[PDB]
């Protein structure tokens, strides 16, 4: 019974701003692998007779989804099948190409979709533009749903892009030989190896069979704006300065000539349109769409390397990982459903896709219209030079008689009775479903305008809201968390929320001696610093002001240090330039706002006042995916370590004080019971840090480690799934992380569902006490705990099975099962440390404070005087980020490590005492990265 019945109070959320009611009566199908779900996804689109919908923060047209066929090759034999068949695809607008989404490349694939359709085209693909009420910071926000909805009647929900990386099996296996183009993928690691050009698409071959039917850089750069030049009057003149001084400079540009000239460049690329489309490969934008759209529509067969020789998308650089290099193993959760909830997941597609649609089809001012048609003649120019080069001229050739092209942005919309979903009769029994968003205010309100442009109004169920902010996702797992009777199971990729004041950072350490080396100028060598006027120069927020004569005399200064100055420098300045820049853009908030970590502690708290047993396990990245030393990765795991234990308010303490307060009732009375547990003990702590919080939370982190290329490499398993269970009875599954930009509900869009199964299982989940729980719900944290334990890996691994645990699977809430858990992490992560002295971990290995002294964010990093932590350090050893840990140089040879002994399962213990005392602020806006 507990919740089973559909008019179950508590059971999903109502109030005024929901998505969607819940349904009864669907079929859901967990997925716990991306192979799983990318193989039972082209099953799917092998069955499409009417419409297919994809919308995600990441569509990538190459990724293979079989084993064999791309997400492509899928779709163009979809459509080559059903003639009546459309495509539709809503891949995140990111604003750069350097966040390697691929949105423009896989845009260009889609439109080949439609080459030698017979008939009109019947594939589209429109990039979504933010829509968050986060107004001049809004660039930083995202779409992050991920959807695909087949003939409006099957949905797929969950964390799954389809995209580079994110298939993975039960193995886990670090090998990345055999993964194609940027499926080899670990954004943490140097890409030491080569994607071959005869075997690799590149963007510009791509752009090249777009327009046509086939069927060092500063220099380089230079004499690109040399040809469209001919812009603010005072740029030009600079650039008209700045090309003349090249066209007589030697083969090694002086240093200065070299930074002034990234300063131009720099300017150019930001400033003028032209550029600013460059840095995303404005409604320059959709009419370049519009024409490449039509141009490869017309063409009489798709790219040959798209469908006959179909070969990966190569990385912007060609670079990739080495044969030795570990991939980075994928953790996520997907589903698939049928039945009613359906018509709410098509909804939300078929509204995203009119909305946008209604905003870009806008007629722009004729000053605007007439700014956007020179710039395509520019655009046009610089793209058919880049064809002449090619040596595409003929093509070129074929094309100069016909008309201008420069028809308007015109709205595709989804509104054919065929393509739009009916709704549904209520039925009972099934998997009750309820469809979350969080959504923004200015989203529904052009949702809305999609509706009156398109004609399109889907039936609502009463109490559906069509206006204001929606923060479906963090209500529903707030009501799990307040509901749970038993237990909490949550992966998430994020940790990130309220905790009070932030805490622990060491007194006389502003910066922490890494983030300190990527910011403060005073780390930087003083004579070097003082001679260029850098700190004055940055003062006024203007590199213009260095003294560039002592720039030149320092470049040519022999020996190591010099050379490596003006490369700290500039880096340096950039990230303090792009602090200030997300200061301007908007205000910062002050602390995370979401309230998850909070309501985990105030449900432990109600164990502890009742003195019932409870649990929570949160399974978590070891750290954010990318590279440790870049500054906005720090700063989340600063941020990750505050809402986790170090905070004021964090969860760990917010724990230990209920723990502490309870040991004290009676005794004492309030107010003062609170001074009471905050006395410090002897060493300085509070003593309420002697309470054992781990009877109440477990923390989880995910690695493995293999011999590849005959070398020990170790990698976290990235835990990216965004789910919760509670009790076995309820799962949360979908897009939304635990931080502000998920859950606030004005920031990143998200999707999600909120599962209960009808079907009845009996189960003893605290090991004594029968209880009735949901089948699949049941089934489903089974199968993770498998998965996790190195249960369901086929043979050849180097990882073994932690067969001890099976006994366990079946009864999360038992504290015996807790304990086992904690156990086996601890002593897996012990086996670890023992040979890496690089992972992060609770205790430096490189230093040599009772216990120790705290590991840095680097774990190598060694502080050069622990009096005066200001004074510095180095690594001591390389981190994988840096190439010499992988390849020897002139002077360093690659270091091996021993392989572990007796890691059992995947499972390690999140170490709450990493960065203790490190203040690893980016300067980054907080609410870029809340």
């Amino acid at each position: 019974s507990p919740c089973v019945a559909i008019s179950a109070p508590g059971c999903f959320i109502k109030g005024s701003n929901l998505f969607s009611e819940k349904r009864a009566g669907n079929r859901v199908r967990f997925f716990t692998t991306g192979r799983d779900y990318f193989s039972d996804l082209a099953s799917a689109l092998d069955s499409a007779s009417s419409s297919i919908f994809i919308t995600g923060w990441q569509v990538n047209y190459d990724v293979l989804l079989d084993g064999r066929r791309s997400l492509w090759q899928c779709l163009r034999q979809a459509l080559e099948r059903s003639p009546a068949l459309k495509v539709y695809v809503m891949p995140w607008l990111s604003p750069s190409g350097s966040l390697g989404t691929y949105d423009f490349e896989t845009m260009l694939a889609v439109f080949q979709l439609n080459a030698g359709l017979e008939g009109g085209a019947r594939a589209f693909c429109t990039p979504a533009i933010q829509q968050s009420d986060m107004q001049g910071l809004g660039v930083a926000f995202s779409h992050h749903q991920k959807s695909v909805v087949i003939d409006n009647r099957i949905g797929y929900v969950g964390g799954i892009d389809l995209a580079y990386g994110r298939r993975d099996d039960n193995d886990f296996s670090l090998d990345a030989s055999g993964r194609r183009g940027n499926d080899a993928y670990n954004p943490g690691l140097p890409h030491l190896g080569w994607m071959a050009e005869d075997e690799h698409v590149s963007s510009m071959g791509l752009m090249m069979a777009t327009l046509f039917d086939l069927s060092s850089s500063i220099r380089a750069i230079a004499n690109l704006i040399a040809d469209n030049l001919d812009i603010e009057p005072e740029l030009e003149r600079r650039l008209r300065a700045w090309l003349e001084e090249l066209r007589t400079a030697a083969l090694n540009l002086p240093e200065a000539l070299r930074i002034k000239s990234l300063l131009l460049i720099n300017q150019w690329m930001s400033e003028t349109e032209l550029g600013q489309v460059l840095t995303l490969i404005g409604s320059l934008f959709w009419t370049l769409h519009r024409l490449m759209q039509a141009r490869a529509g017309g063409h009489q067969q798709p790219y040959r390397y798209l469908d006959e020789a179909p070969q990966p998308l190569a990385s912007p650089d060609n670079a990739r990982l080495a044969a030795d290099q570990p991939r980075m193993p994928w953790q996520d959760v997907h589903c698939r459903i049928e039945g009613p909830s359906v018509y709410d997941l098509a909804r939300n597609f078929i509204d995203r896709w009119n909305g946008q649609q209604a905003y870009l089809a806008k007629t722009p001012a004729l000053q605007d219209t007439a700014l956007v048609r020179s710039a395509l003649e520019a655009v046009m120019k610089w793209l058919n030079s880049l064809a002449a080069a090619a040596g595409l001229e003929n093509y070129l050739d074929e094309k100069r008689n016909l008309r201008l092209e420069l028809d308007p942005p015109t709205p595709c919309w989804i509104n054919a009775p065929e393509q739009l979903p009916q709704e549904p009769e209520v039925r009972r029994g099934g998997m009750t479903v309820q469809v979350l968003r969080s959504a923004a205010a200015r989203m529904l309100e052009q949702e809305q305008a999609g509706r009156l442009g398109a004609g399109v109004n889907l039936p609502l169920q009463v109490g559906v809201s069509t206006e204001g902010v929606q923060s479906n996702c963090k209500d529903a797992m707030l009501l799990a968390i307040s509901g749970a009777q038993q237990f909490i199971y949550i992966e998430n990729q994020f940790f990130q929320s309220e905790f009070g004041k932030e805490g622990e950072v060491f007194k006389d350490l502003p910066l922490s001696g890494p983030m300190a080396s990527l910011r403060d100028v005073g780390s930087l060598r003083r004579d070097f610093v003082v001679r260029i006027r850098l700190e004055e120069a940055l003062e006024q927020r203007d590199l213009w002001l260095l003294d560039w004569a002592e720039v030149e005399k320092i470049a040519q200064e022999p020996g190591t240090e010099a050379r490596q100055f003006l490369k700290s420098m500039l880096a340096m300045w950039g990230v303090n330039a792009q602090g200030w820049l997300t200061h301007k853009l908007g205000e910062a908030q002050h602390g995370l706002l979401n309230e998850i970590g909070e309501a985990l502690a105030r449900r432990i708290e109600r164990a502890i006042q009742r003195e019932h047993p409870f649990h929570v396990y949160l399974v978590l990245p070891v750290h954010p995916e990318g590279a440790l030393n870049v500054p906005n990765i720090m700063h989340q795991v600063h941020l990750t370590q505050q809402s986790l234990v170090f905070g004021e308010q964090s969860l760990v303490k917010r724990i230990q004080r209920q723990m502490a307060l309870k040991a004290l009732e009676g005794k004492s009375d309030p107010a003062q019971a609170r001074e009471i547990i905050e006395r410090k003990d002897a060493r300085g702590r509070p003593v309420y840090e002697q309470q054992d919080w781990s009877r109440y939370l477990t923390l989880l982190n995910l690695r493995t480690w293999a011999v590849l290329g005959g070398r020990v490499v170790t990698e976290q398993i990235y835990v990216h799934s965004k789910l919760l269970i509670a009790d076995d009875r309820v799962a949360i599954l979908g897009s939304a992380n635990i931080n502000d930009r998920s859950l606030q509900g004005e920031r990143d869009s998200e999707l999600a569902v909120m599962v209960r199964d009808s079907e009845p299982l009996t189960v003893r989940l605290d090991g004594k006490n029968d209880a009735i729980v949901g089948k699949a719900i049941h089934q489903l944290r089974v199968n993770l705990w498998k998965k996790h334990f190195g249960l369901s890996q086929g043979p050849g691994g180097f990882v073994k099975p932690a067969s001890e645990l099976s006994a366990y699977l079946s009864i999360p809430a038992a504290q015996e099962a807790w304990e086992a858990i904690q156990t086996l992490a601890k002593e897996n992560t012990r086996a670890y440390e023992r040979t890496f002295n690089f992972i992060p971990q609770n205790i430096s290995q490189t230093q040599l404070f009772e216990d120790g002294f705290p590991a840095s964010i680097w774990p190598t990093w060694a502080y050069r005087k622990p009096g005066e932590l200001r004074a510095g350090g180095q690594l001591m050893e390389p981190m994988p980020y840096q190439e010499i840990f992988w390849r020897s140089s002139n002077l360093t040879s690659v270091k091996t490590f021993p392989p572990p002994n007796g890691v059992s399962g995947f499972i390690t213990a999140l170490p709450t005492s990493w960065t203790r005392g490190e203040r690893n602020d980016s300067g980054l806006n907080l609410s870029i990265l809340a």
